[PDB]
RNA sequence: GAGCCGAGGUUGUGAAUUGCUUUCAGAAAAGCAAUUCACAAUAAGGAUUAUUCCGUUGUGAAAACAUUCAAGGCGGGGCAACUCGCCUU
DNA sequence: CGTTTTGTCTCGGCGATAATCATAGT
DNA sequence: ACTATGATTATCTAATCTACAAAACG
């Protein structure tokens, strides 16, 4: 007679809302509330999630901490090679006197850059090693190249040198950290692959092109010939970009079982492809015969002006840096005493790690190398475990108490899949569900073949040798034939058939010289926990070894077979170990199945079942389906259910009466949410705004009552998955506990689909007030374009019709400019009933009578439906146009920050490692503070540059965009002139000239386009820009960091205000609020230099009011006459720089069309937002702008 | 969703070579650079000495948090710290 | 001032299937 | 001798703008 329904329409990131009361046996109803709220999001990220493409601020922020976290992890190596160098007396002194070792062990000093090879004696700086590059300079004179050498070359002289003569102990200190700068390519894994892993890269000349004969496509297709002798294996159509052409390949080789090369091949092209480039490069690394710095050298020798980093050695195996370091250590370990000696050892072992004595006396066996090496250098961690995300069990629970006087839960994870009791329990499931079918005549040739518990046993044995059972196996263990049975599922599949005990047989039997016994199940498990839990190299294989030797077997081929062993896939099972461990003597039968191996509990369920006495944890079903079970021998290959039911109690999920009485348990659920509960971070956000928004809504129109949403309607108009989950967590405020109300889901929650959406817009005329509330946009479009193509007329409804002209025709839909349309939505899915959506779905009747009388009360004598009441249209309408459109604010600057961090902590007179908070106040910074390109500030007399900017510039490609104006933004003038006489030359075509094969040929002649001087190769220049740039720091270098501020962080537009009456403008940078907000005072200054008290300050999502002209509104206040054409001038702050803040009506979503620099045509001008009002008047915004407080239901809070 | 790593790029310091402009006076210096090398920083900053980190996630008024969390015993694993399991509150 | 035009850090591995080559039972 | 099944690599895994901040221009 009365009811409460709600609509959501979900949104990527938008939520429309609703809430309709409707008497429909009196044909009543009403509109309590409408709304949309807006989270801010680009239409990037709606462009991108329908393909995914790192769609998530989350994946942004992982790889600006993982990129930290390989800079940090670098610093801390370089730092203890300080503190080691440092003990051992190899650092210089200048270098080290520069270096904390008392405070910040091993840090540089604040305000110092040292070098150590560069001396900085009053004021000049000189190269520390003369006599190393005097002796490279006579390597290059007898090479005949030159004697004009950077300084900085020594270091590859040095490591060639170090290889088999001795080096100065500094040069030692200076390989060694140059060695931690590049460390090279690794897998951590290993595993060696096949021993041949040829992958060679080579270079060939296609011969002949011999027809095959195979017309496939009507084209008869080839082959290629090579002049190795070698034929491209896959076939060739089109012989134009094939004849004589040097491909270059990957070719992979392997020796078969017949004993030949399958020599495959993998056309590849370098300098694009990265294996390409490796592969080459570790080949010519290889044919040298020398090691990857002696290479360089060489190169570099041949070549002087080669590129050496990012164009010779890019990326190659670390095995060769440690080789080339291990070669260089074991050499000068045999001039330099200090590396001898054990005393210097054990004081370095001790500073590294003096809280840590296993580590010292592991490391007390080895000796410098491995300490510089394998220890600090090289040393990679493994991959963090992740044991603790592993799903829990959902039947076994441990309880216990802690020291705070409660009592909580603590699960058990989940058993893997891949565990031999796992593999026990699912063979015995399949075994149970297998029967077989015959193909005559398709009867249940099964309960013949396995009646008795001889056949299951028997099934079991033969299943238990195998790994993967199919159709022909078990037919013949059962000596059936294709031909005439099959085994009711698919034929063409398999299932897994205990592998695992497979694989652990074969490899048992392939040591040999041992008894067929020694597989056991305690042994088969020891194994299994061997393999699996040791994922670690040089741990398995000495695990291996250890368990060979503790058990009489030979450690010779029993490690062989299992040095190579597989990984295991990554799964987990629903239950846990102890679950299966309980489950499987009700799952056995047979000799297998003994009544003492059934645990207390499920035995004294079984004595209370066969007795037929009275218990509360027993059901009536139990009875009605354990009737069968009157003697304890019958349970034996029980199925799944019953033996849950026999450990447990409970008919598998039984689910939870999750009834909310109020307000409050929405609040807590709100408090207890999780983050990444669902599929992506996006839906969670997405979801969390929205109850939060059916809270708002629940307190403002039913203070929270119980009750009160008798239904909720949830539909969106991929997408899928957020249709039901949510349904979910909603029915427990839409639950009905009479009982006739039961599932996951109530029936209360009904979605509905586009076809009935669609059908009640068009006949109760949703789509009329949607095209005469958008109209007016087009008319302003028509006035703005002079042109009558926006507007179509037509006859029938005797007025205009929006449109657009097929030009612009793209993808413009009038559903999708107006932030409106999601509570238009929310609205037609709240208001379709049960028997609309009923009638919608199951328009077929089979009979017109039975249909009819739903004819009669819906729709009016197929044509239209009733309205809801007698204004629905009108009223609907004018809901539409009073909505004030809410929009989440992100106004988080700062925040505060916590870490833990893993230290030794004195305990009782004993240091334990355990985790410690920091101390002290951390702030953490929750906008991006400025952009990625850093620009350096200098300055040109032949610029004039204004008071309050600067010049800045950074360095750029040369390209064919390189025209009179853009040569005319470099900074250097020289190349200007070059760069002005070469394009004079080529005819004034930018694309002919800077071409790469235009630029190449400007770099060879570059003597001629300078007057007859000489100049240096130009490949990059550097362009200024005047303007406003910030610096990033102000310690060390980062003092001469210009950056730009990040996109949206321009969260505040301050007016300030004299006596008089005059405004002025300006706009916050973000540091300066980071400053204010950490002092605690406001985000905005309330002050300037010149004393004008601050009016107030506009920041982006921002709702303000534009009084009509004649209207003076300094105290007005009345925030509850807002009708039409009071929200018709509300504005939404978009964006702001300098002194222009500009603004978008808060309807507008989308523009009908965007600005276009070839048409200089838009809706609003050139920035799709205008700084004036749209209307005729055109008036500034900021000159009478009063601002309006909306909460996420749009309603003002004056 | 996260973890283990890699290669460049950018700004700055230092250096070798070569340019355009200016001031001294073809010498010297400065401004702006180009090719190559070493190094520093790589979001401002804050702890720590663990082979540890927190800083572009989100919540909301507490400038508080989630994103980490117990006790024991019965075990596997290594040169072992540590890690992977079982058992009861 | 009002308005339009231009620039914005980029690349690798730790992947999936599809297709031909073998390869034993039949 | 024909068939179906077990396995290595080649090929692909997409195809990307958006919109703010501000210098440049009229």
């Amino acid at each position: 007679m009365i009811k409460n329904i709600l609509g959501l329409a979900l949104g990527t990131n938008s939520i429309g809302w609703a809430l309709v009361k409707q008497d429909f046996e009196n044909k009543q109803g009403e509109i309590l509330g409408m709304g949309s709220r807006i989270i801010p999001m680009s239409q990037d990220i709606l462009g991108d999630f329908g393909k995914g493409n790192s769609v998530s601020q989350t994946a942004e922020r992982t790889k600006y901490r993982s990129v930290r976290r390989l800079r940090e992890r670098f610093l801390l190596r370089r730092e203890r090679l300080h503190r080691v160098l440092y003990i051992l007396n190899f650092l210089p002194e200048h270098y080290a006197s520069q270096i904390d070792f008392e405070k910040r062990l091993g840090k540089f000093k604040v305000e110092t850059e040292p070098k150590l090879v560069w001396k900085n004696t009053d004021g000049q700086f000189s190269f520390l090693f003369q006599n190393s590059f005097n002796e490279m300079l006579e390597d290059f004179k007898a090479a005949g190249q030159e004697l004009k050498i950077p300084y900085d070359w020594t270091i590859y002289h040095l490591r060639k040198k170090a290889i088999s003569q001795k080096i100065e102990k500094e040069e030692l200190a200076w390989i060694l950290l140059n060695f931690n700068h590049k460390r090279g390519y690794y897998q951590l894994r290993g595993e060696d692959f096949e021993e041949e892993k040829d992958k060679t890269f080579v270079r060939l000349k296609v011969d002949r092109i011999v027809d095959s004969g195979e017309n496939v496509k009507g084209k008869i297709l080839y082959d290629v010939y090579f002049e190795n002798g070698w034929k491209y294996d896959k076939q060739v159509v089109k012989t134009e970009d094939w004849v004589d052409r040097t491909k270059e390949f990957i070719v992979s080789e392997s020796i078969l079982k017949n004993g030949e090369t399958k020599r495959t091949f993998k056309a590849v092209d370098s300098e694009k492809d990265w294996i390409a480039i490796k592969t080459k490069t570790e080949q010519e690394i290889e044919h040298s015969h020398k090691t990857v710095g002696t290479y360089i050298y060489e190169t570099l020798l041949q070549n002087p002006k080669q590129k050496i980093k990012g164009k010779l050695v890019r990326t190659i195996e670390r095995k060769f840096y440690k080789e080339e370091l291990r070669q260089i250590l074991e050499k000068q370990k045999e001039f330099h005493q200090e590396l001898q000696s054990d005393d210097l050892y054990n004081d370095c072992i001790r500073e590294l790690y003096r809280n840590n004595e296993v580590h010292q006396l592991t490391l007390r066996k080895k000796d410098f190398v491995h300490l510089f090496m394998e220890d600090i250098i090289f040393y990679q961690r493994p991959l963090r475990s992740q044991k603790s995300s592993v799903s829990n069990c959902t039947l076994e629970f441990r309880k216990y108490k802690g020291e705070n006087g409660a009592e909580h839960t603590q699960y058990l994870k989940a058993i893997p899949k891949s565990n031999p009791y796992y593999q026990e329990f699912r063979l015995w499931q399949w075994i149970f569900n297998l029967n077989l079918y015959t193909k005559d005549n398709d009867e249940n040739v099964t309960k013949v073949f396995l009646n008795t518990t001889q056949d299951f046993e028997n099934l079991f044995e033969f299943l238990n040798t195998r790994k993967e059972v199919d159709q022909k196996a078990l037919l013949k263990h059962f000596k059936l034939n294709e031909k005439t049975h099959r085994w009711n599922f698919v034929e063409d599949k398999k299932y897994p058939c205990n592998e695992t005990k497979t694989m652990i047989s074969s490899r048992l039997d392939k040591v040999e010289n041992i008894s067929d016994d020694f597989l056991t199940r305690d042994i088969e498990q020891k194994i299994w926990h061997i393999i699996y839990s040791v994922n670690d190299k040089v741990e398995y294989e000495k695990a291996l070894k250890s368990f060979a030797r503790k058990h009489h077997l030979d450690e010779s081929s029993f490690f062989e077979a299992f040095r190579k062993f597989p990984p295991f896939k990554s799964e987990y099972g629903s239950f846990s170990e102890k679950a299966i461990k309980k489950l499987l003597p009700l799952m056995r039968l047979g000799k297998y199945w003994n009544y003492a191996e059934i645990d207390k509990y499920s035995r004294e369920r079984i004595q209370k079942i066969i007795t037929g006495e009275y218990d509360e944890n027993i059901k009536d079903k139990v009875r009605e389906k354990s009737v069968h079970l009157t003697i304890e021998n019958d349970f034996q290959g029980l199925q799944l259910w019953l033996a849950q039911y026999i450990v447990y109690g409970r008919h598998s999920e039984a689910s939870m009466i999750g009834k909310w009485n109020s307000a409050n348990d929405l609040e807590v659920f709100l408090k207890d949410f999780k983050q990444h509960s669902l599929r992506n971070p996006i839906v969670e956000q997405v979801i969390t705004e929205t109850l939060r928004v059916v809270k708002d809504i629940w307190l403002k129109y039913g203070n929270g009552t119980k009750d009160f949403f008798n239904e909720i309607h949830i539909e969106l108009g991929d997408t899928r998955y957020i249709s039901k989950y949510i349904s979910g967590i909603l029915s427990n405020i839409v639950r009905v506990e009479d009982g006739s109300d039961e599932g996951v889901n109530s029936k209360n929650i009904v979605p509905g689909n586009g076809k009935i959406t669609t059908q009640l817009k068009q006949d109760w005329g949703l789509n009329d007030v949607w095209n005469d509330l958008i109209l007016p946009r087009f008319e302003r479009m028509n006035q703005l374009t002079n042109s009558k193509d926006f507007t179509a007329w037509n006859e029938n409804h005797q007025k205009f019709l929006p449109t657009v002209p097929i030009e612009f025709s793209k993808g413009f839909s009038k559903k999708r400019i107006d932030h409106r349309h999601h509570a238009l939505d929310a609205l037609v899915i709240a208001c379709a009933t049960t028997d609309h959506v009923n009638l919608l779905n199951n328009q077929s009747a089979k009979s017109d009578t039975k249909r009819y009388d739903l004819k009669k009360k819906l729709m009016k004598f197929p044509k239209q439906f009733l309205k809801p009441w007698e204004k629905f249209t009108v009223d609907a309408k004018h809901n539409l146009e009073s909505i004030i459109v809410s929009f989440k604010q992100n106004l988080r600057v700062i925040n505060k920050a916590t870490n833990y961090y893993e230290k030794y902590v004195e305990k009782d007179g004993t240091k334990n490692k355990e985790r410690v908070e920091q101390a002290g106040t951390n702030w953490a910074i929750r906008k991006p503070m400025h952009k990625d390109t850093v620009s350096g500030k200098v300055d040109l007399p032949w610029v004039k540059v204004p008071k309050g900017k600067i010049l800045t510039a950074t360095r750029k490609s040369l390209d064919s965009s390189f025209d009179l104006k853009s040569i005319g933004s470099i900074t250097d003038t020289g190349i200007q002139k070059i760069l002005k006489n070469y394009l004079a030359f080529k005819d004034g075509n930018p694309e002919l000239a800077f071409s790469p094969e235009g630029i190449d040929d400007l770099n060879k002649n570059i003597e001629k386009y300078n007057d007859g001087k000489p100049h240096q190769p130009i490949n990059k220049v550097r362009v200024f820009e005047l303007g406003s740039k910030f610096q990033v720091g102000q310690t060390g270098n980062k003092k001469g960091k210009y950056v730009e501020a990040a996109k949206g962080t321009n969260l505040f537009f301050a007016v300030y205000e004299d006596e008089k009456g005059k405004r002025s403008y300006e706009t916050i940078p973000l540091n300066e609020v980071i400053e204010r907000q950490k002092q605690g005072l406001t985000s905005v200054p309330l002050e300037n230099e010149k004393g004008s008290r601050l009016l107030f300050d506009l920041s982006p999502n921002d709702l303000v009011y534009v009084p009509e002209i004649d209207e003076n509104i300094d105290s007005n206040f009345v925030f509850s006459n807002l009708n039409k054409e009071k929200i018709s001038r509300i504005y939404k702050v978009e964006k702001t720089s300098g002194t222009e803040c500009y603004f978008v009506r808060q309807d507008i979503a989308y523009l009908i069309k965007q600005y276009d620099a070839k048409t200089k045509i838009g809706e609003l001008e050139s920035q799709n937002k205008l700084q004036v009002t749209m209307t005729d008047d055109r008036i500034r915004i900021t000159d009478t702008c009063v601002k309006i407080n909306c909460d996420r239901l749009g309603n003002i809070n004056f």
